[PDB]
């Protein structure tokens, strides 16, 4: 759905994230929890945290942040051929976590906001476009495996 040029702009900015996956991960989560507080409710381990300072101090949030961006970089580096990587993820998010597709949308946004903020020189207009389409592709594939797992997304 993305051209090669677009994969290139995606892998270029991912190279900046690769240096600090956990600190990036922790920042995406705080942005999501602040923007859409309803999403904090899905994480048992730290749904009690009320503020940013508490959030920044949680070792658990960081670790989870880490897991989440690690898995995502892995998908992105496949350039669209990520069936094997997405299967396990659709399976736990549709059964265990029960993450609605609107929630994958909010985190997408959150992702784009952090990149914009940290790496504007590696995230111009075209890159922003490419990243949005790559995340859309990911949500569309997630949604297709959720249907099959009988999870109304
Ligand atoms: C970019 C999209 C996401 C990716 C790539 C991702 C990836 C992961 C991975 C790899 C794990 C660990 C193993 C597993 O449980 O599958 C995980 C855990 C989890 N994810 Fe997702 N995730 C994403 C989005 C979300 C969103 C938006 C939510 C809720 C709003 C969510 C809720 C959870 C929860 C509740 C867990 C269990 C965490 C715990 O151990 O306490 N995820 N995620």
């Amino acid at each position: 759905g993305l051209s090669d040029g677009e994969w290139q702009l995606v892998l270029n900015v991912w190279g900046k994230v690769e240096a600090d996956v956990a600190g990036h991960g922790q920042e995406v989560l705080i942005r999501l929890f602040k923007g859409h507080p309803e999403t904090l409710e899905k994480f048992d381990k730290f749904k009690h945290l009320k503020s940013e300072d508490e959030m920044k101090a949680s070792e658990d949030l960081k670790k989870v942040g880490n897991r989440v961006l690690t898995a995502l970089g892995g998908i992105l580096k496949k350039k669209g051929h990520h069936e094997a990587e997405l299967t396990p993820l659709a399976q736990s998010h549709a059964t265990k976590h029960k993450i609605p597709v609107k929630y994958l949308e909010f985190i997408s946004e959150a992702i784009i906001q952090v990149l914009q903020s940290k790496h504007p020189g590696d995230f111009g207009a075209d890159a922003q476009g490419a990243m949005s389409k790559a995340l859309e592709l990911f949500r569309n594939d997630m949604a297709a495996k959720y249907k099959e797992l009988g999870f109304q997304g």
